[PDB]
């Protein structure tokens, strides 16, 4: 098995640990993890394209996109391999993520090893916002954390 | 190329940016960039294993050593892969680092992508200070500050 990590940090409140694991090789990756100090609702969850913090989560530059699609739900065919849809807060501004994707990879062409994992400020729309700006970013709003995907014990 | 960097951060003053640079696929890998926060003098430098920041800097594991060997200075033969030697901290406490190195890679086997670049406490003794100590950590002491290696524009 394939263990990865990766731990998000921003300006704000927001932080959080999200472990990804790949029993199969080419097969599918569960996310999980916890993130706390959001607003409560939806918040969009993405891979974006680099491993680059150096000037906060904005270097991480755009949602991962090696096949040059538009933006979806990751559900969708037509979406980003960084796709990720939304994770959601409680009440007290927890998210407990659990996600299993089958387009992310931790090895192979789809690897997102050293690349951003994001949180953002608002709801991914998925791409349904009917905007220019909704099918490049869902309408995801700012970063409010991110961290730098990395090889895990 | 193919472009890396990490961002350096701890529980302390220390903080920096390393970028990483390999021109040729299996060629050497210029390392530079700027640590600022240090105390002055010499300051162990190393890749250690596991992206990993879950519990802070002590969560990336130890020297990066893919072929079980003992600590060394990078230009010895017997030395781990992450083993990067130190850097120079001047009296105002930043360090312009600038190292090129054939032992890490940025592609193949023992790529140091996903994993974690540390700035240690004191002087890396390179492997000779005669104890235990030295042939695994070079006694270079504590993690001021690192980061997990990521992939750049
Ligand atoms: O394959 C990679 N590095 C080897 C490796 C992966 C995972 C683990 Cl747990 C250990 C070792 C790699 C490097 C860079 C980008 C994507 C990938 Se996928
Ligand atoms: O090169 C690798 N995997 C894909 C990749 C290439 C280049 C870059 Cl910049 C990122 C990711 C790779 C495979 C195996 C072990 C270590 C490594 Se590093
Ligand atoms: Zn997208
Ligand atoms: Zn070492």
């Amino acid at each position: 098995a394939t263990k990865v990590v990766c731990v998000l940090k921003g300006d704000g409140p927001v932080q959080g640990i999200i472990n990804f694991e790949q029993k199969e090789s080419n097969g599918p990756v569960k996310v999980w993890g916890s993130i706390k100090g959001l607003t409560e609702g939806l918040h969009g969850f993405h891979v974006h394209e680099f491993g680059d913090n150096t000037a906060g989560c904005t270097s991480a530059g755009p949602h991962f996109n090696p096949l040059s699609r538009k933006h979806g739900g990751p559900k969708d065919e037509e979406r980003h391999v960084g796709d990720l849809g939304n994770v959601t807060a409680d009440k007290d501004g927890v998210a407990d993520v659990s996600i299993e994707d089958s387009v992310i990879s931790l090895s192979g062409d789809h690897c997102i090893i050293g690349r951003t994992l994001v949180v953002h400020e608002k709801a991914d729309d998925l791409g349904k916002g009917g905007n220019e700006e909704s099918t490049k970013t869902g309408n995801a709003g700012s970063r409010l954390a991110c961290g730098v995907i990395g090889i895990a014990q």
